DNA sequence: TAGGCCTGGATC
DNA sequence: TAGGCCTGGATC
């Protein structure tokens, strides 16, 4: 859905990549055993992502509110164990894949070459690069 | 299909 | 992690 957009680039290069995995925590989108690491497609909203397609409901605020929290807690939680099972996480969030402020579809390949195989401390990709994982 | 709203939903 | 509605475009 928004999966795909990254996906297409993924065999793009070849990259031997498996997907929706259960058997691994916050059950990751892409799986590569190229390079022992997990990618993550995360909508900007379920897990308050500080960029501009995140908005609080105007309705049951306080039960959105706690509910998106308990999302990044299980985030944190999922990461801290693929770091833990020597897994390399990379996040790559909806605003930068789809949006008013979505990467070139040429930074992209650009940002995730330098990563995905030139290794590199987890991390994350939006709208205005990839930092790290934090 | 482009995004912009509005809510929960289905599962496990 | 949505799907249903509604707008406004590009493709044909
Ligand atoms: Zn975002």
């Amino acid at each position: 859905a928004i999966e795909k957009r990254l996906a297409s680039l993924l065999t793009g290069q070849g990259l031997a990549f498996r997907v929706q995995d259960a058997s691994l925590p916050g059950r990751p989108d892409f799986v590569v055993d190229e390079y022992r690491c997990v990618i993550f497609t995360h909508g900007c909203f379920w897990h308050h992502h500080h960029c501009y397609l995140f908005k609080v409901p105007a309705t049951r605020t306080e039960f959105w509110l706690e509910k998106i929290g308990k999302n990044v807690e299980r985030d944190r939680r999922d990461i801290s164990r693929l770091q833990e099972l020597g897994w390399r996480v990379l996040i790559v969030w909806e605003c930068a894949l789809r949006g008013r402020e979505k990467l070139t579809d040429e930074a992209l390949t650009e940002r995730l070459e330098e990563w995905i195989c030139g290794e590199g401390a987890s991390a994350q990709i939006d709208t205005q690069g990839i930092h790290l994982l934090a």
